[PDB]
């Protein structure tokens, strides 16, 4: 709740989604997340965040954000994402569920960190592994 005011002020590149809706559409997205991407809030508005992924997005990765969405739980993950224009960027992802007083799931916020080619080259690498273990 203040979390949310705490991103605000921490200009972070964020948007919250409503998982009440068909298709968990984003309902809020920060001028971080516009100036990311290059997206107007009408193009994303009442829309699902899928379309920052691409063809060379690790369909593992997006798995584990699809599984922590089902399970109403918080995780994070380094994977490509995609501007408008159809250029890319490393993601540093972080994902939470907000719960309601009755411990109930209201919505997600998913905050972007643009990172290195040095920082991604490391971190994917960790996740491969991960993926390898089990
Ligand atoms: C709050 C929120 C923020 C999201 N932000 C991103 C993002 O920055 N990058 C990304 O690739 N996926 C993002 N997604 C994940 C997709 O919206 C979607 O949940 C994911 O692709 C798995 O579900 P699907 O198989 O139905 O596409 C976000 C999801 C939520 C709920």
């Amino acid at each position: 709740f203040s979390f949310i005011k705490a991103l605000q002020t921490a200009q972070q590149n964020f948007v919250v989604t409503d998982p009440s809706l068909p298709d968990n559409p984003i309902v809020y997205a920060s001028q971080g997340f516009l100036n990311l991407t290059g997206y107007s809030l009408d193009q994303i508005l009442g829309r699902n965040c899928r379309f920052l992924q691409g063809p060379e997005t690790d369909p593992k990765a997006v798995e584990r954000i699809r599984k922590a969405i089902e399970q109403g739980n918080d995780m994070s993950v380094c994977l490509l994402n995609y501007r408008v224009d159809g250029t890319t960027f490393w993601n540093q992802f972080f994902i939470a569920a907000l719960r309601d007083a009755g411990g109930n799931v209201t919505n997600f916020v998913g905050v972007q960190c643009k990172v290195s080619d040095q920082y991604a080259a490391t971190v994917t690498k960790q996740q491969e592994e991960e993926e390898e273990a089990a």
